[PDB]
C-alpha cells in the first residue's frame, strides 16, 4: 500500500501542484479514508518528501560515442514519464522546511550529470569547447523539462517530443561530426 | 484599486499557488475587508484569470520594449537580469492551473511563442551569424526557456548554478561561438 500511495501522489502532485493536492484527492486513488491516509501512514508533507525521494531515485537510476549521446537525449526525451519531469519542476515550490534536503539532492544530480558530460566530450568529434558543450546539453535538458511541463496540459504541437528532438538534432548535427 | 489587488494577487499565487492563496489573503494585502473584493471581481478564479492575463500581458510588453548583434546580447541580458521573477513563477505554475482556464491559456501560450519566434529572429543576420535562420531561433528560443527553468531554482534554492551571472555568461559564450 505504501507504494501504491507513492505512486499515486507523484501523479497528483504533478497534475495540481502540492498545494492544489488533497489527502482525501490521494487517498481516494487507493480506496482508503483520508483519515486512515493520515494516521496509517504520513500527512501532506511526509508523502511529497517520499515523493521527491522516488522522483530523484528515478533520475539517478535513468543516468560514450557521439552516436551514445544522441542515445542519451533521446531516451530523456522519449522514456523519462512527464509526470516525473513536472514533480521536478515543481520543487521550486517545495514546503520550505525540506529546502535543505532538495537543494542536496539537485546538487547531487547536477554533478552525476556533469560527470556524465565529461565523458562524452571528445574535441575530434565536437566543435564546441568543453564547457560550452557541456552548457549547450545541459540547456536543452532544461528546455525539456520546461516544455514537458506544459507539453501534455495543453498538447501545444511546439511543446512536442518529436518537434523538440528534431530541433536538437539539427544543433547537435551541426556542431558534433 | 483593481491594479492594486491584481499585483497583490500575482505576488501571492506565485508564491502559494491557486489553491493555497486565500480571498482573505489577497484582502489583506491591500487592506481592505475580504467583501469589499466583491466591488471588482467575482470570486478567486476571475482574480486568477485576471492575474494570468497581466502576466501574458507582461511579458509581451517586456519583449516588445527591449536589431543589431550587440543588441541581441542586451535583449538577452535585459531578459535575464531584469524580468520580475514573480511572473517567471507565475508563468510555471500554469500548467496546474483550474480547468476552467485551459483554453485560455494555450491560446496565451501560443501567442507569446509565436510573438518571441517573430521577435527575436529579427536578429538574424546571415552575413554575422553561422548557424542557419532556424537553428539560430531555436536557440535562441531556448535560452529563454532554460531561464524560465534556472531563475525558478535559483530563486528557491540559491544554487550558484543557476544565477543571473552565471547564466548570462554561458548564453554569452555561446552567442560567441554563434558569430563569424
Amino acid at each position: 500500500m505504501k507504494d501504491k500511495i507513492i505512486d499515486n501522489a507523484i501523479t497528483l502532485f504533478s497534475e495540481k501542484g502540492y498545494d492544489g493536492t488533497t489527502l482525501d484527492d490521494i487517498s481516494k486513488s487507493v480506496n482508503i479514508k483520508k483519515a486512515s491516509l493520515y494516521y496509517h501512514y504520513d500527512n501532506k508533507e511526509e508523502i511529497y518528501r517520499k515523493s521527491v525521494e522516488n522522483c530523484f531515485n528515478y533520475f539517478i537510476d535513468f543516468m560514450y560515442s557521439i552516436d551514445g549521446l544522441y542515445q542519451f537525449l533521446f531516451k530523456f526525451i522519449f522514456d523519462v514519464d512527464e509526470r516525473y519531469i513536472k514533480l521536478y519542476v515543481q520543487l521550486s515550490s517545495a514546503p520550505e522546511a525540506l529546502n535543505s534536503e532538495i537543494k542536496h539532492h539537485l546538487q547531487e544530480i547536477n554533478t552525476t550529470l556533469h560527470d556524465e558530460l565529461i565523458k562524452y566530450y571528445d574535441p575530434t568529434h565536437i566543435a564546441l569547447d568543453k564547457e560550452d558543450f557541456i552548457n549547450m546539453i545541459l540547456m536543452f535538458l532544461e528546455t525539456w523539462y520546461f516544455r514537458a511541463s506544459f507539453s501534455q496540459k495543453f498538447g501545444i504541437i511546439e511543446d512536442s517530443k518529436n518537434r523538440f528532438k528534431d530541433q536538437v538534432y539539427s544543433l547537435l548535427n551541426v556542431f558534433l561530426k
